């Protein structure tokens, strides 16, 4: 009930929390009512609970070609990773890099919540609906504004 | 029972086998046959995944997650489990074998399970048996060979 929840929103703030300070690159879609399965399809099929370590594993590996593309979660599960969608068809700040786009793209065609993290500068960013919002990097504030876009 | 699924697994095995074992990368895994592993699985991380190369070597060269420790387990070609871990043996053997040699031995004395080792000392080779541990070749076309034969 609440305590996968609450665990999904505490290994998520962590997670993204640890990109950002190491400043790698990442995207991680989550699934709603909309279903993903085309993309899953275009990725790698990796089944397994939503944990830090794995996508430690993951994303702190740059030879590794899981490193790249996005992870794709479903009802607090991953089920791929290295999974590419459609670029967005907005007119958007230079500053806001493939990945970026990449999210605000798969937002435009479905109701998936998107993170983004930076390799550049570490900044985290939900994309939700076509529109591409930054978050802190403040841990207290970051849960709670991950918890909300998760649940509006 | 699949030509071509026995033969790519044999293929994705031995190139990881060699892999790790040229760069000295600890590594423990252990194959179901017809002893249930399943609790052994339920003990570790459960991943879902075909058997890739490049996954295995994330898995067991990542130094930064926990899950480079234990075993990986395979079911029919596909990875169901990392990190698991697995009752050492209770024999009295010599002092040179690590807790992996000891894990692999454990497992193979309680039920049918392959289990391969490799040694982050020496990076070499092994494959345990009902409880009996042998060192296996470094080359490549002798390893298929091995492999294959302690697999039937």
């Amino acid at each position: 009930h609440t305590t996968s929840q609450k665990n999904f929103y505490d290994n998520l703030t962590s997670t993204l929390l640890r990109l950002s300070t190491d400043k790698i690159g990442a995207i991680i879609a989550i699934e709603n009512q909309d279903s993903l399965e085309s993309y899953v399809n275009i990725g790698y099929r990796v089944t397994s609970d939503f944990s830090p370590e794995l996508l430690v594993t993951i994303f702190y590996n740059k030879q590794s070609p899981l490193h790249d593309g996005a992870v794709i979660v479903r009802d607090y599960q991953i089920v791929s990773v290295s999974s590419y969608f459609p670029m967005t068809r907005q007119l958007i700040d230079v500053s806001y890099g493939s990945r970026h786009r990449s999210a605000l793209g798969l937002t435009e065609k479905c109701d998936a919540i998107v993170f983004i993290v930076s390799e550049t500068t570490g900044k985290i960013s939900v994309a939700v609906r076509g529109v591409i919002k930054t978050l802190s990097s403040n841990s207290d504030r970051l849960q709670d504004q991950i918890i909300h876009y998760l649940t509006v």
